[PDB]
């Protein structure tokens, strides 16, 4: 069964009782028992488990809540390894919340697999990896990270948001736990805040169930329905997005006002071979450098189809400046040391017409 | 402005943009900014803050998530005091999750105020109190607990679910943080899983905001709308429920098949004076003893308007046996030591006709 | 089974499949059949049929659509009798739409039963009656109108919106078809636009089904759920509203700035005996006269809890001036001839505190 | 601005007040005015007007309600011309409802443009055309029908459901009114029952507004939101569907168990040139003949990805037998006279993998 077919018929998204072709929305809190588990959420959990070739699905009220639940698998004193370019909510939550509970985090450049091995302490219990990462799209060898984690008794976790289960399946490569900010591509319509988590480990799933039930970050039934609905067009949107990405990159790495381009499809990109060995396609997130901050602001204004926004994975294309929005708290020269130059622009390719998206960026790049 | 009026006009539950008399449902995840916080949830947070005479409201995906967020105000090594008859999700989460993060919990019979003072360690940071508690409805002196907590530098938290803000306002009595399982009376229609938290402390609210944003247990916009909608009839439902409670208790403490009755309205009930000094009315939860487990099961079957269910605060009345449902894991003789006798029945009074609810219980009690 | 109990347990509003205590929301358009009718709407139709002691329920996308469907029971050439003080959507639709299809309408003062008999033509097929009517609250003898209609072979229809099924049951008095603008009291929260229609006639119900299916004005599943949810508090809201009505009228017929008061509870009101003989209570709609248009506008501004709005049956109380809003198209002196004086005010009593609602009106009436 | 871009940015589907990227859902019935039109529905009406290059949009509670509203533009005595192969709800409503109101309907084979001219009576006021029609997909010359209608003073109406506005724009060809059963492709997810109507005529739109407001078949705000959401992927779904259609037809017109194939893409299909002159693509509906009824039932059972269902325009592919389902009421030999042979199968191509959909049908056709 090919990929686009699995999105329509994978999982259980119908009603056995009435034959309804869509999951009923169970706005309800209690269920009567004949004598002395929301079905809408059970449907979306069934979908993510199917799409990731897992056995168990979990739906949280946000990607942040999904990550928080996974971290709570550890106790005080345990160490977790992350890719060093993590930022945003994940870095913020681990360093400013979970360290207060004795959970210690060590950031590691995981683009080199052996860096993970050097960082393993006797108290390390979890290896958490984003690939590709944000905003420079560093690629990490999923299959080797799984082998390292298994050989050292580590719970392996991959944030698969940027690739979606349509292009990258970490569970197939031996990873223990895969998770998504379903707010992005999975929902795909900028109208659901949600997290999704899949696993095949019976015992890890049981621990995840207890944590979720004891900390209460559950996804509501209305959001669960909108998630299932949006996932049904995941393959059509990702393929359209991938089509535009290839053409936009060709435009980008040929325009005089564009210096460096960051995307795993580029052959000179670090670990480009590794990405192709673990993925079927590409994320819609691209980063590129213009001359300076002044040019980046002009680019956003001259652009007609790129909306200035912070998120990604929408139907409409999004544009942003990391150095001005997500990394304005980091000192200016530390930004440069890690690549977040003042003229670095990030775009999230939507599902508009490919030629419209290529020409709109060029006519704006021509204004510099 | 009297109470029933405040439920209709307290908080901000209209749309300034269009004049809509109800809060628009913002199924959305990102908001565009002109140049380089969900309004539906902001509405329900505005309501609970108003109803509790607080300054800041917070809406979580469940009461469990609300409690979890409040506990995360502490660090590893901090101690929290609870009323010793806590059970269910709150006890389960504190003892099986948060102890793994070095947060130590000490249970205390808070029906005696001075018991709190004996239990205060140098590492105690929080005092968490349910009143009335479950299922025997023990009453705790809110005002004195607030004085103790303030005098010792303790964050004071009251679970106000059973009374609702319509009858008991812990913030008015000096408590730092008040919280609810909005799944119960506030939503009131058995169709929303939600938590609500109110405070007047600017600094506590700021810490709560960071925790909520870093752990992601947020209430969805559709559930937030249904919460605001249900709260609008809170006073009408609580007053109808209170009307039935008084009559049912009179029936209960006069029937030969009924031994002990547990409810704070009874004058011989422990701290009955204290409850009246801090409350305007009563919870719809009542506990009473029949002869044995056999009689309790017959009572549930002979009853026509009491539905066998686990929850409370619905429009329909609910019946359950704690020793068989919520406390079947505790050994049989420890149950007896704490009052959970095998023939103890708990009911949640709904909004059916009062005479219908009194006569239905009696005709069932007459079958024993 | 008393009234408040029937609102909670009448009809079928649970899920047999899962035991859910609330009706699942079936956002769906097609249902699979094993080999070669929306349950959410079927639930609300079950409720209105139960509440009106009918056999068949129908849910339309608006009260206008409900009335339109009922009128389409007739063919070109058929005559329908209405109470002469009909206006708004019903009058507008019959005179400006259905007359173009050869359906002829005759308005009749039905406060006198024998007026109906004089108006019966050989081509009369339907008798349509609002009681109490708008905005002067004229009362029509339901039981006698049913006898007249049956004796002459007329389909009898009563618009029961103002009384709701909680206080008036036209089907019990022999009427063929009863209908509501569920937008008002039934939904009760100013957030659902809906119509409801109940009947016991098997053959009339079959014709209604065909019309509804052939003209497509069906109520959606989300609105159907919110309708069922709102009806559950109908008795609590109507009784609170009735409590405020009695006190407000006592205030009104004793204030010097108030001339005539229109409400069926007043003993000098026309057919006051008839209303009490067919009803258990009162509508929340009241009309009263101040001196002039200038005073009416001041009254609306000086009022703190009465919101200037056009609708009725909300949780918040509403105030309006018919001569300025619903009847500004009728010439000035025809308004006077029918009682719509320039200082006539109409209020829809909500569920705020009774004393708050009485004192707020008086302090505003004192400003004149 | 190319087509896929217009689906994302055409119309107004954001919130000016907050900057929300999706239309707020206005569950509300009344809007307050400062001193003496649902925005969610206004959004979907804005979209269909934009997508069809019209000036005015209208959203109804069903396609049936949309058609009913359009027919009510006429008075008793007026004649309407339809394509003779209309059936289902449209034929049923016109012949069994609107004839009772003196609206006379004349069916005409409109595949020949001059047939319309012969059928024009002095009382003809409207020309209503489906193209392609159901289930044999007859094609009608839209541009010539518009010229005929304008030359004779006829309101021209095209049911554009099968093509969607992505492939066929009747307003651009001079048609007065275009309408859709948005339940099908526009919503596209089998979860919204809705009609949509667009026009550029200021006066026709005004009459449509009055009819809609006087008959009340309005689309709810929740359904309006789900409609806007589904339309955003219209181009991606239609193009995927069109891709599968071309390949399935090639498979179909080469399999020994398949006799006649009905689809406008086939060059021998009647008016194939006309369709290409007025359309950019194709509908997903295909009809083909197997040997007999026995083979058709085997085909449905042997098929793995075609679901036995009555509707069309879903994400999953659908299969049905007209002679057994939609035309079982017509006598057996009249079916043959009009082409509805007992072995005629109709499919609605979904968005599954193209190769999966071609191979699944062949392996099932091979079982005969």
């Amino acid at each position: 069964m090919n990929k686009k077919t699995k999105l329509i018929h994978g999982g259980h998204t119908t009603d056995d009782y009435t034959g309804a072709v869509t999951t009923p929305i169970y706005q309800t809190s209690t269920y009567l028992q004949d004598d002395i588990a929301n079905p809408t959420r059970s449907s979306v959990e069934s979908v993510i488990a199917a799409l990731e070739n897992g056995k168990h699905g979990f739906a949280f009220s946000s990607g942040v809540a999904a990550i928080s639940a996974v971290v709570m698998l550890l106790d005080k004193g345990d160490h977790i390894i992350l890719n060093s370019d993590v930022y945003g909510g994940t870095y913020r939550a681990l360093t400013k919340v979970f360290t207060r509970f004795g959970i210690e985090v060590d950031f590691v450049d995981t683009t080199h697999t052996d860096s993970i091995v050097q960082a393993i302490r006797p108290t390390t219990k979890m290896l958490f990896i984003e690939t590709p990462s944000n905003p420079l799209l560093r690629v990490t060898d999923i299959k080797k990270s799984a082998e390292i984690a298994k050989e050292h008794g580590l719970i392996s976790v991959v944030d698969n948001t940027f690739m979606t289960p349509y292009y990258q399946n970490p569970l197939d490569l031996g990873i223990d736990i895969v998770l998504h900010s379903a707010t992005k591509y999975l929902g795909g319509h900028s109208d659901v805040v949600a997290g999704l988590v899949a696993t095949s480990d019976d015992k890890l799933a049981e621990r995840l169930a207890f944590i979720s039930n004891s900390t209460g970050g559950i996804l509501g039934p209305q959001d669960s329905y909108l998630l299932v609905r949006g996932i049904k067009t995941l393959g059509l949107r990702m393929e359209q997005i991938n089509r535009s990405v290839i053409e936009i990159i060709k435009m980008l790495q040929a325009h005089p006002a564009v210096q460096q381009v960051f995307h795993p499809s580029i052959e000179s990109h670090l670990n480009h071979d590794v990405h192709m060995a673990q993925a079927d396609g590409h994320t819609g997130v691209i980063a590129f450098e213009v001359k300076n901050t002044e040019s980046a602001k002009q680019l956003i204004k001259a652009t007609s189809y790129y909306t200035l926004a912070e998120s990604l994975g929408a139907v409409e294309s999004l544009i942003s400046v990391p150095a001005l929005m997500t990394h304005a708290s980091i000192p200016a020269d530390i930004r440069a040391k890690e690549g977040i130059t003042d003229g670095l622009v990030r775009i999230s390719v939507g599902i508009e017409d490919t030629e419209d998206l290529v020409d709109d960026l060029k006519q704006a790049l021509d204004t510099l």
